[PDB]
């Protein structure tokens, strides 16, 4: 036996907080975890322990360390066919990566509706809070491949498969309301000039170059989801503290045939949190996989994704009573005008097996709807119609993609479709055909109906030319984009204008920002001045004179847009850095972490070194990481308890990890002689708000930090970082 | 749109004998008949009563005649994500077919060996009279696409994939005991030379023109093969009526660890049986399916194909105790000189369900060998190794084959193989590697030994010199063709000459045909003389005085290699065609089916129209098909039942069965006035060997047919049907 | 026209230093650094400037910015194959990635013997100090994707096709001297080992993990080559200040069939160069594309990565 | 794009147009093209907007669909005129 003798290789099966055991497989990590779908995948899921090792033929192999060769330093043999078993495997074990959103991090779960939606949907799902329906959720960025970094600024994307007893349905969307094209014929054009450029292939993970700039600049449609990537949005903390929007009006039918226009929400139960850029960037390089491994290590703790599905709902008759076309991906429907109505929740509850059985081969696509739902002539979800089927053609290697396990129905399928590629299903049907009397015409068709009927299209009215044309109604780009900004807290628009400036920064060809300019001055003269001075550009008296858009439909801003004008902090699962001594306080650190525990904040315990250090009276504290190892990009808020500070004091590191916190925004606390730690932030003797201080770590220096945690971050900070160098 | 009321769309769920009901797959037709490897498919089969039709996503569908469309004549809008999954699904069903053995058949079953064979192998399922082992069977053609025809003139494959409890094991053979060329290097060579030639893509099915006779000419190690292809053997009357052969010499290795060189062969229990080439030509065209049909149909009727494996054994220190090679696998070893061991039984029982999944998607490989068995060094094999593993990465989309339902093994299967397009198995193991301690190392090696152990190759001595060389040994081309020509009856004779007659009439450039008949004159002046008359050549001095090649270790001839010389005819399978007339006489029509029952010989009822006719006792009889639409060529035998003659006697139709029956010599019987048909086959009155007749179908009539019928075919009638025009 | 009016989008064909002038593809960057390959890849590069935009079947695009609709608020048309074809050809634009070294960047180039190596070898391409043979090198790292970060600690592979006048001749090498296993038979396990675990698909770029950990404590052949990646060779400040090995014994035959052992070397002649760790992991992060770059800019300014 | 391998089929020469092609379209299974292009989307002004649209017009024009009147609702149904 090569494991340890004391067991300590295994992962208890259990909940256990980030860092506390190595992660696992969920099926061995929470065994006790199920739902319909994974229940149904038990059938190809493949143990190991006890078992011979074999080739894919059954044959036991005796000696998986050596070739067969003539002489043990002779040539290898073309005989040996468990070597080139093995390295064939081995050879094509790649497939083609998504076109975009190659990127992407996938859990299990379930939703369930809090009452029936009969009366405006016959969607099965929704028809019953008793029905539970179970889904898997892939969050993804866009632009970078499938190794790419998690924390770059870019659009994420938020598919759920929800595996109903009517079909897949599957909600392809994203965490903003709408897309920087109109016409899915631009696709290919939009994608080519966000992705890195064709000569060299740069750069990965990022829209900070010329041809995206370039591609913004001649096409102002682009502006509205701009704004929204400039921002915070672009930079989220957690896939838990995102919103999500299904992009496109669709429709819901329900049983009388009556259609109601629709948008899709995800409200993210844990808040609204995002992080800052310098933070964003530096933690691509320390953990580009931070966004992949928190959602996983999040789901092993037990703090559940959690998001609240909503509905916007707009009657058939309300079609044109807004200032902008409800057909435009590029026009969102603000909050203020039609409220989101709760629908049900979604929790994610395990990790897959098999990342690449699991993730990688998951196919979502929105043309994947069921009775009670349907689309509407947005002209960019028309285009994606045609998008998500085809590309699985290469992706997954042909016709047969939902006969791989994770995207089976659970609902029965059966039709007269034959072969392709990798076919699993043998059908013993007679006929292959209908209509045939062979079979007696199963499997047969079924009329529409309240339940469990046959798909039928809303019978919408078309009437028009045949034309290559944009809708008038769709051509005006700037009024949106103004009033997401107007939406927007101070600290807020201040960081859109660093956004946008430093992205400009980077585009080598000096006319195509003095072009973006000129596009932000349509917008907002501020916004457009702000980011002028940045760049060294002075605005025309032409530019200065451009007269702001309109406001939409009465509106001067809707708080719903901000990610932080509206408190909805929740501070369960979020993670704090104590930064250890070599002779801690114990009694600082059981009120710390008794505090932390009582409201499902994690800790790591931080040092100089790993192993472990002993407390004053003897406790032995076991070492997490060290400074450099656990940088403070990667938690919420710093806690430094008393002790032999004098240990610390001159380490680079451990002041380093306080001014980089500093820089970041994030709460810091500090008790005892760990209050000498003031002097490399700065901070005056009369304390300053944002850092807990005191003689030790309690009466209320756990609340006071909790307190601004809940908050995310210290936004009153932001004058006074600019001064420290970090 | 539905079944008839009566039920007479479905087959019945029993054996029926041919034509008696429709065929079905083989799970409805014959649904007790099971097997441990059947059984396991049930995961996959997909029924289809009572079902609704479906998108493959679950989806019910409302309208299946439809597009969706702006108006009832209106265009087709691109959000019809039924019709594009639909018609995508069919625009994708094609897979590369098989480069040879393209045209194939295949059938399940069942292997046991008569008795344990553990003194010369460890092999599990030789181990054991009562272990039985599933099989599953295909039989090929080797040059022609998977849509050409069946009775070509071309080798035929007889690949069979044993699923043990130690793993697949796949014996890959045919139906002759060599093949054309020594080494694998030149398998392309020679398959590209016998396949359609690259400007034009002619012919399909046929070794008949000049790049394959142009290669022969210039490579006399084919002539060995050629020689068989050329005889009867080239087109058999039915894939049970052939036998099988494992091509190289193998290795059994038993439990000591003393290795025992092998050569496989399989014993048609149904006797040797084939067809002649006027009638294999004509039966291309008149039914291109006939071996695939019969094959379907005898498994439908109970006529389960049954093979003897039998084993030729040599020990090892003789293996250069013969006058070729063990290891040229253009040599046969003479069963005068190495008698085959019998081994076991294998019974095909049932047919697939689908043939696009299980047959066209099985996969066979000879290098899929299990413990007890071992290669050698034959240089043939040796590249047959590398080739049938990667054949599969583009023919079945990659290496998740053995995934694929048909190829998977009943025996557990855990590797550390992962991904690969259309990933079925989610591994849970938290190991990707070994060695491994996360996981205790598990699955592990397995130590080789007596059962249930690791693979471990025979540890044979290599010495020599890195070298591109052929083997001495193998220089000697006509000893074994001679030894084949001298064996064969004289009639059995005359058909190869008359093969090789026809297909080098078939060659354009003359030059080349003449430059294979010197090659028939280094294996026989007789043979190379008859050729040469049909060509209108004539050998030179120097040609007559080429000294024939030597006898193979003192042997003359062996009568094993014919087809015909030692009787082993089986009649139960076979089928006779009864020409109807409007007034049979049912007393005839009872002795005939009567003693046709007693022997398992299968009737067709043929008249000049479809529908019935009624006897003269008012026993109404239905037709099985037209004089023109089941030609004798589909039939091993004719009788015409008296009645009133008067209604066929001058039917041309009726007539030609006769005389198309007897220039292919065939038994046929004549009742009562049918006798009037002796006519015009011109029988004289005194009658002929191979030309049953009587007052009425009787006792002695029957039995005498039977034992004509025992005999396969009337070879005495063959100087009698070179006057005949047919 | 959308081009500035002082011709501002276009790179001067001549050498600049880099960030003076945007990058370009080679030909158009330097149309007169020519040798046998560039100039056979002439029969398939496609220009652009003054073409008409077209489907691939040739046929001239009108309207690029919308799909065919049944009016201009209606649903788009299934006899849209402009459209169609155009969102296909982009569905389909992915292949898969090397299993290993997937990362990866590449830049065209000549080979020249000092010598006849006649005596000891008779490979064309080096018989003679006048044979130039063209090359195509690709520089990588080993475990990441290809879209992982350049600088992170790994092997490097430096793989040369030389075109030369007797058939393809590839050294496919790394930048240390040795490997980390000993039969290929291995060569699996050691690679899932270090790439990213498989349940959660971590970390990218990275064998600081225990799978990666795991292997090596059980199979110490491993710790030659581990010693080189923890090593400052594994972060090399830029492809061109590091060493390449061809990591076999290979064989020379000469003319009279006598064969010597031999391994293949290249020194880089700007010098042995590595960053340090802590620089190195934060580049990952502040530019992931620093080695790609760097090679790209050296060449455009005439900063040729030589090795002899 | 199974049949013949992914979507640069029309680069198989039999496939080829004699006609000239050109647009920003990248990259496939078998990409025999070599693009120089600066630029692989439309609009852009890095290579002044090459390759570029084209009117329709009485020769050498863009293509445009005749500008059919379509008028009905989405329905799955066959005209009766067709029965
Ligand atoms: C609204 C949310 C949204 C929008 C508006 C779009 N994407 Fe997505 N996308 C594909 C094509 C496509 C087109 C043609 C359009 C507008 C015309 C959009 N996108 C905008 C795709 C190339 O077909 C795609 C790549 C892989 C795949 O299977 O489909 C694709 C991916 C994608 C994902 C990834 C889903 C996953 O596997 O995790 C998500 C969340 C979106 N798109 C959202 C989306
Ligand atoms: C010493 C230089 C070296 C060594 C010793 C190895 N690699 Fe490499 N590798 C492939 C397989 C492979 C095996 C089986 C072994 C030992 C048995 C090695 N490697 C060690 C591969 C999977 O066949 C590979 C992936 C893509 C491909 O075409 O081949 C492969 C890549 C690779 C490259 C990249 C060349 C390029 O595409 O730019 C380099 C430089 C190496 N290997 C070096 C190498
Ligand atoms: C080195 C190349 C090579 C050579 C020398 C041989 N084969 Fe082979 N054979 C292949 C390479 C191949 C193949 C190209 O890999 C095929 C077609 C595709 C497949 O899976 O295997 C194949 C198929 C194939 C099949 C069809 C199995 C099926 O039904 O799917 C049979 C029966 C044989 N072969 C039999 C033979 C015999 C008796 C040989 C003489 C001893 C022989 N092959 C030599
Ligand atoms: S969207
Ligand atoms: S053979
Ligand atoms: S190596």
């Amino acid at each position: 036996s090569l494991a340890p003798e004391d067991g300590s290789h295994r992962p208890a099966a259990e909940p256990t907080p980030p860092g506390a055991q190595p992660t696992a497989p969920g099926s061995l990590k929470a065994p006790d975890t199920r739902n319909e779908k994974l229940n149904s995948l038990e059938d190809v899921r493949k143990g190991s322990e006890n078992y011979a090792l074999t080739t894919n033929q059954g044959v036991r192999i005796a000696d998986d360390q050596n070739s067969l060769r003539a002489g043990s330093r002779g040539p290898t043999l073309l005989e040996d066919f468990i070597l080139r078993e093995k390295i064939t495997h081995f050879d094509h074990e790649r497939i083609p990566e998504r076109i975009v959103h190659a990127r992407g991090s996938a859990a299990h779960g379930y939703f369930q509706p809090y009452k029936s939606l009969s009366d405006i949907t016959k969607a099965d799902f929704l028809s019953d809070p008793n029905k539970i329906t179970p889904v898997f959720v892939r969050f993804s960025t866009v632009q970078g491949g499938a190794g790419s970094a998690d924390t770059v600024r870019d659009i994420r994307g938020f598919a759920t498969k929800f595996y109903t007893e009517e079909g897949i349905f599957d909600l392809v969307g994203n965490n903003t309301p709408i897309f920087f094209i109109q016409d899915a014929h631009k696709f290919p054009d939009f994608v080519h000039a966000v992705k890195p450029e064709p000569h060299w292939a740069i750069p990965q993970g990022q829209s900070a170059h010329d041809t995206f700039w370039d591609y913004v600049s001649l096409q102002p449609e682009t502006l509205h989801n701009v704004m929204w990537a400039m921002s915070d949005r672009g930079i989220p903390r957690s896939y838990r503290t995102m919103e999500g929007f299904g992009c496109h009006t669709f429709r819901l039918i329900n049983a009388e045939g009556k259609a109601t226009f629709v948008r899709f929400h995800w409200k993210p139960l844990a808040g609204k949190a995002s992080l800052v850029w310098d933070e964003a960037q530096k933690l691509t390089g320390r953990d580009p996989d931070f966004h992949r491994r928190e959602l996983w290590e999040a789901i092993e703790a037990g703090d559940f994704p959690e998001y609240e599905l909503g509905f916007q709902l707009i009657p058939e008759e309300d079609e044109f009573k807004f200032d902008f076309d409800l057909l435009d991906p590029t026009k969102l429907i603000p909050e203020e005008l039609v409220p989101v109505q709760r629908v049900g929740k979604m929790v994610l509850n395990r990790n897959p097996d098999n990342f690449f059985a699991e993730n990688e081969q998951a196919a979502f696509h929105p043309g994947h709807i069921v009775p009670g739902l349907d689309f509407t002539n947005d002209p960019l979800l028309q285009g994606r119609l045609f998008s998500y089927t085809d590309t699985q053609i290469s992706r997954l290697g042909g016709p047969n993609f939902h006969e791989i396990p994770i995207n089976r129905p659970t609902a029965p399928y059966h039709n007269f479709q034959r072969d392709g590629m990798h076919r699993m299903g043998i059908d013993t049907n007679p006929a292959n055909y209908e209509p045939n009397s062979i079979n007696d015409n199963w499997p047969r068709e079924t009329p529409p109906g309240p339940k469990r009927g046959g798909f039928e299209s809303y019978q919408e009215r078309v009437e028009g030319n045949k034309v290559r044309e944009r809708s008038p109604s769709f051509g005006e780009y700037y009024s949106h984009p103004r009033l997401f900004w107007l939406s927007q807290t101070p600290f807020e628009q201040r960081h859109i204008v660093d956004g946008f400036s430093f992205e400009l920064s980077k585009v080598v060809r000096p006319y195509i920002r003095e072009r973006v300019v000129d596009q932000l001055a349509h917008i907002d003269l501020t916004l457009a001045q702000a980011v002028a001075k940045n760049l060294g550009i002075e605005l025309t008296d032409d530019q200065l004179n451009i007269t702001p858009p309109p406001d939409v439909n009465g509106l001067k801003k809707d708080p719903s847009l901000s990610l932080y004008a509206i408190p909805d902090g929740d501070v369960k699962g979020r993670v704090v850095a104590i930064l250890l001594n070599d002779e801690v306080r114990s009694a600082d650190l059981l009120a710390i972490l008794k505090a932390l525990k009582a409201k499902g904040v994690h800790a790591k315990l931080l040092y100089s070194r790993m192993g472990e250090v002993t407390a004053d009276d003897g406790t032995v504290l076991p070492i997490a990481a060290t400074f450099a190892g656990a940088p403070s990009l990667t938690v919420d808020a710093v806690i430094v308890p008393a002790g032999n500070i004098a240990d610390i004091a001159d380490n680079g590191d451990a002041n380093y990890y306080l001014m980089e916190a500093y820089k970041h925004l994030k709460p810091i606390a500090l008790a005892g002689d760990a209050r000498k730690f003031k002097a490399t932030i700065k901070i005056a003797d009369q304390g300053e708000e944002g850092i807990v201080e005191a003689d030790s770590a309690d009466g209320s220096f756990m609340d006071e930090l909790l307190t601004l945690m809940a908050a995310h971050r210290v936004w009153s900070r932001i004058p006074k970082i600019d001064k420290i160098p970090a």
